[PDB]
């Protein structure tokens, strides 16, 4: 019932491994989930729908982590703050590379894909904002560019830093080295100035 | 002879601005250039090639533009330096808005494309590399993060959010935000932690 919409997930996903979107077809997804082409559509409408979902739960997931972070706070300094919230999203997709590498290409390509993609950096880009703020009220941070702008920016910087890395791109930041990379930048580009 | 050649180039960059490569048509750019569909054809293999022409020529007219600021020592601070060099590809594709964008998206879908940003990419991160070190050897920069992962983190920033901006995304920093966002990004990142 619900454990096989679970198998064609956990098929899609271990499949996107192997290969892109374009080569996984429907009926791959109901062979590996051990169900037919016709019952695979009483779950999914499509197999991009099941990118979706998986993208989904990928990003919910990053998500839910990074509240935990928020609500109960870390006791360090300004940087080790800083890394562990970068590193909710390094850890987080970078244990499910497939599906992220496929969700950031059927962007193009998708226009829920693109909405929901959306949604979340609008989400994570405010709440850098509003932690960014915080700390220029405590007196630690400089009042240099607007909150706002500069969470964009950066956060933006993440994005395509830590793909770049994790899909192994010419070029990109080796990826036992791409969080140290993005943390002295937010960490200067925030204090400094 | 040649005229043509660039008719087929110039009627391309049109319909780009009105819409995507997928609904030109090899006829349509054909039209425009005021030729046939086989003459088309003597000149282009594609319309993908057209685009690939495209993209070429701007961002070889950015990398000239560069390569000008690095013969010529424009004389002025750490920071205007920074600002003159990120103007070069803020003006150059900005000014090419619609081929950009275009050009990006069919990284995706066509190696000749993803392979030429790729080489640009990385020309342009390892004269940011060779400059923060000259920056060093100076003294003027402290030896932070290896210059060559600073140079690569700080150009895919750029890259995902110069385009994001032209592109008018959510969320993106406004278009004339852009350029003081990265600046005071890169400065604090190259000097400062
Ligand atoms: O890296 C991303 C999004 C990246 C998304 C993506 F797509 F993977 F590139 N950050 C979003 C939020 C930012 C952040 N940390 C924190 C906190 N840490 C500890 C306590 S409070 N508050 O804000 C961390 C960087
Ligand atoms: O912004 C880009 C590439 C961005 C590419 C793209 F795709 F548009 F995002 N920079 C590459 C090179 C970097 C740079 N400036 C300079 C100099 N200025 C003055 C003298 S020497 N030396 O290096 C400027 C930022």
């Amino acid at each position: 019932g619900d454990d096989r919409e679970l198998a064609i997930l956990a098929t899609a996903e271990n499949l996107l491994e192997d290969r892109p979107l374009a080569d996984i077809s429907v009926d791959d997804l109901a062979k590996g989930a051990g169900i037919s082409r016709p019952t695979f559509y009483f779950y999914f409408p499509s197999k991009e729908a099941v990118l979706l979902t998986l993208l989904d739960r990928v990003v919910n997931q990053a998500d839910m982590a990074l509240q935990t972070l928020a609500e109960n706070p870390a006791d360090t300094d300004r940087e080790n703050m800083w890394r562990t919230g970068i590193n909710v999203f390094f850890e987080t997709f970078g244990s499910h590379k497939a599906v992220t590498r496929a969700g950031q290409a059927a962007r193009a390509t998708s226009v829920e894909v693109a909405e929901l993609w959306s949604t979340f950096m609008q989400k994570w880009i405010a709440y850098t904002a509003a932690v960014i703020d915080a700390e220029r009220d405590r007196g630690a941070a400089p009042r240099t560019l607007p909150a706002h702008e500069l969470a964009t920016a950066l956060n933006l910087m993440n994005e395509r830093t830590l793909f770049a890395s994790f899909a192994g791109e010419q070029p990109s930041v080796p990826e036992a080295r791409v969080l140290d990379t993005l943390v002295h930048i937010w960490v200067t580009s925030i204090y400094g100035e």
